[PDB]
């Protein structure tokens, strides 16, 4: 399940950076950015392989990728934030 909806502006500022890189189709800081998210545990709605893709949300001071990510869904304006390494998600609302 998805925890609820969150405004982009209520997320860490790095989330805004990640969405900007997704809109420009990169370049991305990490090689894992853009990989398919399998959603193996069906925390997100179950969809065909390739529906979802994952991108790092940089954590200030973290040596490498930390635990914050954006998952895109294929539908327009469909994006999810996790701060806990895919355990929980909120729908991102870029309008606020």
């Amino acid at each position: 399940d998805v925890s609820g909806t969150v405004c982009l502006s209520a997320l860490p500022p790095e989330a805004t950076d990640t969405l900007n890189l997704i809109a420009s189709d990169g370049p991305f800081p990490y090689s894992q950015d853009g990989v398919v998210f399998q959603n193996r545990e069906s925390v997100l709605p179950t969809q065909s392989y390739g529906y979802y893709h994952e991108y790092t949300v940089i954590t200030p001071g973290a040596r490498t990728r930390g635990t914050r990510r954006i998952i895109t869904g294929e539908a327009t304006q469909e994006d999810y934030y996790t701060g806990d390494h895919y355990a929980t998600f909120s729908l991102i609302d870029q309008a606020c």
